[PDB]
């Protein structure tokens, strides 16, 4: 019946733990927001858009993806996959997004702190958000309509995303995602660390928590990424141990941020002690 060996179940068993974690550390942080006042900050929309799109890769994905390990198949309705792909590569790429929005306000915020003032009110804040979340579900299009525009899954052992094997499409679309917002946070982190450094301290907390999230995703995703950028021009070379470890290590990276909230916040922690 598409089992798995009973060898694959140690791992499933820890697998199932990990996805109920992150949607009930997740849901923790926002019902924290929800549930006081002065967590109604400009910084903290920023945190709730990535505690979003962390519960949405911890809630739609994580059990998804988790069955289709354990049953190695995926004829489980079409429709379904493609909600499936359409709400992992969003979500993927809008927690990346987020963080780039966030790593942007606190880099114009510690540029000066007299002339990004004007452009920090809640209604500005909430606008980026929804823009970063348009700009990541346009994701949607080329899945749903690569076999529109270019003229080309038909393989139903597993159901996959339509450019799966379209190399160019896909090293230039994991470049441009992963790369232009990673070297733009880091270029922004470390001109924000220059200045925390120099001057003095909540700074160096902030700063801490900020460079936490982004250690997070550049040190938990580029495991992923850097495969995926090798694996595109090497076809003989398809280790499935390796891939399916650094998936879940960015997985992992996505249960890690709601930890990373409570050792970088008093806040957070007087609102999580209770
Ligand atoms: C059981 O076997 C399987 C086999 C396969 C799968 C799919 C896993 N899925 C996990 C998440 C992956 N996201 C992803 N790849 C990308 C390639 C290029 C551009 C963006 C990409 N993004 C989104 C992203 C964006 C920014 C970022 F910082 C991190 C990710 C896509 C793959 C599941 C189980």
């Amino acid at each position: 019946t598409t089992m798995a060996s009973p060898q694959l179940m140690p791992l499933v068993v820890v697998l199932s733990t990990i996805c109920l974690v992150t949607v009930g550390l997740n849901l923790l942080v926002l019902y924290a927001v929800r549930s006081e006042r002065k967590l109604h900050t400009v910084g903290n929309l920023y945190i709730v858009s990535l505690s979003v799109a962390d519960l949405i890769v911890g809630a739609v994905v994580m059990p998804m993806n988790i069955l289709y390990l354990l049953m190695s198949k995926w004829s489980l309705g079409r429709p379904l996959c493609l909600f499936w792909l359409s709400m992992d590569y969003v979500a993927s790429t809008a927690s990346i997004f987020s963080v780039f929005i966030l790593c942007i306000d606190r880099y114009r915020s510690v540029q000066q702190p007299l002339r990004y003032l004007k452009y920090r009110t809640k209604t500005r804040a909430s606008a980026t958000i929804l823009g970063a979340w348009f700009l990541s579900f346009l994701w949607v299009i080329p899945i749903l309509g690569w076999n529109h525009f270019m003229q080309q899954v038909r393989r139903e052992d597993k159901c996959e995303t339509d450019f799966y094997d379209v190399t160019w499409f896909k090293v230039m679309t994991a470049i441009i995602n992963f790369y232009l917002p990673t070297l733009l946070m880091l270029w922004f982190y470390a001109k924000i660390y220059k200045a925390v450094k120099r001057q003095l301290n909540r700074e160096r907390k902030a700063a801490k928590q900020l460079g936490f999230i982004m250690a997070a995703f550049i040190l938990c995703w580029i495991p992923y990424f850097i495969f995926f950028m090798v694996i595109a021009f090497c076809k003989n070379c398809c280790n499935e141990h390796l891939h399916m470890f650094t998936i879940w290590l960015g997985y992992i990276n996505s249960t890690l941020n709601p930890l990373i909230y409570p050792l970088c916040n008093e806040n957070f922690k007087k609102t999580f002690k209770r």
